[PDB]
């Protein structure tokens, strides 16, 4: 799985005369890519690690609190452009990105550990697969990206 | 070189209460991690597919236009967080990008190359070295990932 992540202050999902379905306030937007051969160990960790990376400071310290100490909250976002491999032509393709089907019921599993880890009132999300306009308010900015399969 | 790239209908960076300074509308934003050991062959390459990839839509196609090709924007950012470390417990190390005097005329360097090979016009920057506060109407969204070093 791939992951980045972005510190932010808000957030308004939206989709289309264009509407609102998800607003984070201070928390993390997580563009999350599934592979198409991750498997629950993968994910689990990206979670773990959305969920734990101390990214916040708590005076006098940096990089110390993470999402769920200051009791913020996440806006997970499908995201296959992620694996759209650029190094062929200057055009992409999003071959590796796990089947658009399968992948929907991974990634439920997914929000679902995200909720059962957090609370349920911290994780939002998106419209899996649907054009969206999402203004995102980016503090810092901080911007971390893991990639599963580097390790 | 590491490079988040998102396609924006538009963004507003401020610094410091806070102050814009920054402001495209329809284009990319690309968070540029240096690294300690980049060359400007790395650079290169970041340029030339921000410049080129055909991130656009268009007339019953998809994939097909780049930035260029619509005279869009391109607001660009220091971005070194990109190479934070998280193998090692939950606090992220650093010690990987290049360091910031070294890496903001580094930073300048490919600012160049982007105004050399499209316009000055074009091409925004933020505050190199300053907290930020961006403001972006994320397109889709579209987050492309890249990484020189993974390549030739």
């Amino acid at each position: 799985m791939r992951v980045v992540i972005q510190r932010v202050k808000g957030a308004i999902l939206s989709v289309r005369e264009l509407e609102i379905i998800s607003e984070i306030k201070n928390g993390l937007i997580c563009f999350l890519g599934i592979h198409k051969n991750d498997t629950w160990e993968d994910a689990l960790y990206i979670i773990r690690k959305c969920l734990n990376l101390r990214l916040w400071n708590n005076d006098n310290k940096t990089w110390d609190k993470n999402v769920k100490d200051l009791n913020y909250e996440l806006l997970i976002v499908s995201q296959f452009t992620l694996f759209g491999n650029t190094k062929k032509g200057n055009k992409p393709d999003f071959h590796l990105a796990k089947e658009p089907n399968e992948a929907l019921i991974f990634y439920n599993k997914i929000i679902d550990e995200f909720k059962k880890q957090y609370n349920d009132d911290k994780i939002k999300i998106g419209k899996f697969g649907n054009y969206m306009n999402i203004d995102v308010t980016n503090d810092g900015p901080v911007t971390i990206y893991i990639d599963t399969h580097d390790i």
